[PDB]
């Protein structure tokens, strides 16, 4: 039948329903093909290192996490990402993780929605053979209101497509939706949030304020794909 | 400042996150506009005589909306809607509302989306001077992520447009969209719903197996709008 | 591996490129799936009984079809359903060729676009057990230029998705859509057809003047679905 | 009545179904406007010097246009431009074969689809002075599925505006788009092609594997738009 | 060249900047053809016989008409249908005018705009024959926003598509949409129309109070199409 | 009930009957909340200074605007701006017309169209804090056939959002859409203009052929934003 974990590599920044959501709807989708059992969920927060814009540090992003997860039976935080000095190449993150499970073998599988996936076009964002080993090695669960250009996009690759038995578009009908952007913009004005995220998130959140606008201005200068 | 309630007519079979965060859309905006003090909101399942189609008897309407909102210090389930013998009019509904509270005025306010908006329009479903009663005597407040539509709407039509200052339209930036309708037929194929519902809610719909489709085809004749 | 043998019923007015393309999309996809080996395609046209609007005699599409299909390997036309007195269920003729067939055992599939598809919603045109009967033990292979759309026809509906994993929606890039009705609609005007229509079938369209206004004024009175 | 000669210019690499069926399009059209009568059509592939990616040998375009229009009566291909050692201008190929006609006076007319004439807009692409003489002394047929984009374009023109008798928009009612890019692509993914050009020129194409990849390479720096 | 009168039938309820602008509009087109001289241009208002809804007394729609083209050098009113005791087929009112240009043939040209176009289509508001006699004799000027719906349109219509040479659509770049409904609801609602009608219109209208509810109310049974 | 004073600032090239409606637009909200009362509209051409692309010499859009107001009983021109030496900032000339006001305090808010709001966001263009003063001191209306994307606009800003009280964005039922550009074009194509400019202006353009092409190419290097 083939045990899959599914491994989230992503900034989460505030993690929100529909991460969690995700992953609800790819285990729904492997399990209900019948050629597949998902075992265990794994969310993988990116480290400070990443340098993107508005990332608060890794320990909040970690904490809230977990906080999010507290209350699940598959999903489970994961932090040697976070701690690594440098920067990690998400294919560094799924062989680790592979190996790992390597120490009755259950495959490694990306999950990811749109962005992710489109983001492979971004010159010099990642290493074409990062993709191919990526693909090739570890399937990619892509769950999406977009399904359509989703795999217009594989179409549109030789590589991608050449390796689309290992590529899986996840249809979102009942549309999330809830970015992480949005909750931060909600915040910084005194929103609500509330039932967008998990309630320990939240609160979380409020006792803490988190996100300011300050901390938007957070690594104004260059992200680590820049090699 | 005028202190306001409120009111959310619906069948609201599974209630939802979304209805949820309706009532979180339409605080924040009514406090935000500086005339208001939005000082608390009822939820209001529809009776069992309305007739509509795969509607669940009301005490698990009632009990899930509860439990939906057993951890709300502002949002509280209401009743006398759900025991009348006699499918009840909106107006009458709000009526009712009103006038508890007249036995230091607090405004009732009709909150809902677009399709009971634009549900005015359906022929022999209100009764035109209960429209005006309504938008006159009390206000209207719409959260939509389909802004325009409901603007456009309310221009389209003299009655509405006249009582315009009674109206609100709220912008939903984040999309719900976390329909009823998804949600049972999710149920009805053993999906997942978590996360898109308050988990009381979940475990209450798991253990009871509320939604079955046997359950959808309940009420197969005729609404109580037909007079 | 599991051999397949791909049935297409349908009415083959002018028998188009795009008919013709439709057997090579739905190859090229199964057997690129590993899962499949493709043996033959079929191409059964309608009876006359189906007493569609503008349908031309049995005869002419039967003889245009095989015209049509001469210089192929794989796909060949079959008469049984032409010749019946009266018009036949597609499940039948899904039942028949795959009885005949078991006279190593080839599943037959049924090959489609998403009108068809669409059109199981249509009151009355077909037997709800014979579409379940259909997806269950008869698989359904859809092409189109409407990957979502047909994608969410799925998803809307609780027997297809039910069997969601016997129904394939193979993706159409590069646009086909030389329907029977715009040919028909240019024979009628004296434009071409040229290029889009095999030259054995322009040829024998041209020699017989086959349609002409006359022609699409027959069956001008409710098909064979009405039970 | 005025004759006309339409003539094509374009890499015609994988010459397809497309390219054909725009000469029966702007044909028929311009016959049907009782101004004019179609003479003869003809095919220009580029020359070898033109630099395009992925453009493969002319002597290949060349026989497979050549076999494309065999069992045409009236489309005929014109090596002319593609033995020239140097790029040549649209503009001094216009005018050769006119200059050749001159040697009763039919006027040639360049025959193309929406992306060429939306290039006139590309930087450097086109001398100015070049599109003015060629749509004042010779006509534009633009057959497109984008009607409207086209003639915006023309709209927002000055100087195709003011030459607007000049240039004809020919709607494409049933969907071509059957790029050579797509045929390459699919080519290089063994996939079929058949139905999409014509016979000999897919048996040329299968029997010579012209497409590959380390084809598409072809002359990666820079075209001769660039003067 | 071929003189040409155009002549736009309609209710010309509040005539405004629009109506006036199509005629500018259709000028400039066939001028612009070459084909062409543009004549004069005719306003004729339709009678009090069609009966249509809020449809106010003819005698207003004359003299505003008449206002608002005092000041035109080529368009001029024309009484002739608003005096008819029973309504008038457009036919009619074509060969009355052409019929009087016969008492140097100036063609007599139907002017108009999408709805009136698309309105053929409505069962039993048109005669077969009339259409026909109409495209055919007479030509169709058709100036909208929607040109591509008038084309296709005219492409799914063979009556239509066999006159197409008789039918000039003109595309209206700068956005029209001045609808008299648009106009009505303002004045209803003591809005402004201030530049959207000539002024000599709106004095005449404000001084009058022409358009009420209470005339919107005119005519509520069927129109004189219903032969 | 807080007299308000709409001003206008912007090139003002040919004004044409949209710009005049804005006014009248603006008027019939602000009046029509109750909150308000408009007491004048001020039309405030921009100095030659400002260095726009076929921006011609202040005199003529001045005296254009002008002749366009002379009709109105509470739109008047301004010429304070188009007389200084420098360009000057949006928030200078706001500020001017308040400070001249305070020698009952009619609020001056300033009117205005999409484009401008959202230009808010070009880099370089306004300073952050000039935005803010703006917004904060004196309101912003912005009347548009585009009202969501304006709300999103606003939703999509800090600074905005932060001071949405004093944003109203008014629909425009009934679109205009006659832009500057497009009459030029038109003019500089001797199309016609009539109707879609007040008359005075009309005449004024045409006996001064004001628009040629020579004059759009006026000011072919850098606007005065860049600081
Ligand atoms: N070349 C690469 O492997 C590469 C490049 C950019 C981002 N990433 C990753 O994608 C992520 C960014 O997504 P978010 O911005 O939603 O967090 C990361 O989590 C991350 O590690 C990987
Ligand atoms: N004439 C009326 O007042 C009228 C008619 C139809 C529905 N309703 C109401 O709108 C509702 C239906 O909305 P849902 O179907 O989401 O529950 C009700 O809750 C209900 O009471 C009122
Ligand atoms: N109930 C049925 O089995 C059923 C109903 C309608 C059409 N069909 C058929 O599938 C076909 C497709 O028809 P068209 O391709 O001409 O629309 C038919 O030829 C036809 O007979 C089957
Ligand atoms: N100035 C010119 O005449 C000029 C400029 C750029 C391209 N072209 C041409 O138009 C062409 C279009 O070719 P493709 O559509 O296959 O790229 C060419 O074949 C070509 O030579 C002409
Ligand atoms: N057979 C006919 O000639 C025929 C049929 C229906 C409407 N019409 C007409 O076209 C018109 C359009 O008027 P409105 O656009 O204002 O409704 C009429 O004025 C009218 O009389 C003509
Ligand atoms: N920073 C500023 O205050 C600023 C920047 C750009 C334009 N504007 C102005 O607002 C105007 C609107 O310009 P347009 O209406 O011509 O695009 C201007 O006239 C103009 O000067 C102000």
């Amino acid at each position: 039948k083939t045990e899959v974990v599914l491994l989230a590599c992503g900034s989460f920044n505030p993690i929100t329903n529909m991460h969690l959501r995700l992953f609800e709807l790819a285990k729904d989708y492997m399990n209900g093909t019948g050629r597949y059992t998902v075992v265990k969920g794994i969310i993988s927060p990116v480290g400070d290192a990443y340098k993107k814009k508005g990332l608060i540090p890794a320990y909040h992003r970690v904490i809230m996490a977990e906080l999010a997860t507290k209350n699940s039976k598959w999903v489970e935080v994961d932090t040697w990402e976070s701690l690594q000095k440098e920067w990690k190449e998400t294919l560094k993150v799924l062989r680790h993780h592979q190996e790992k499970l390597e120490a009755a073998v259950p495959k490694v599988k990306l999950l990811c929605g749109a962005d992710l996936l489109e983001s492979f076009a971004v010159p010099n964002l990642w290493k074409s053979e990062d993709i191919t080993q990526i693909v090739a090695n570890y399937g990619l669960i892509c769950v999406t209101r977009a399904g359509n250009d989703a795999q217009k996009f594989i179409y549109e690759s030789d590589v991608l497509w050449k390796h689309r038995s290992n590529i899986h578009v996840v249809n979102e009908w009942i549309a999330n939706d809830i970015s992480s952007t949005k909750i931060r913009r909600a915040l910084r004005r005194g929103q609500s949030i509330r039932y967008l995220v998990p309630d320990l998130v939240q609160e979380y959140i409020e006792k803490h304020n988190l996100y300011s606008s300050e901390s938007e201005d957070r690594n104004a200068g260059v992200i680590l794909a820049p090699l």
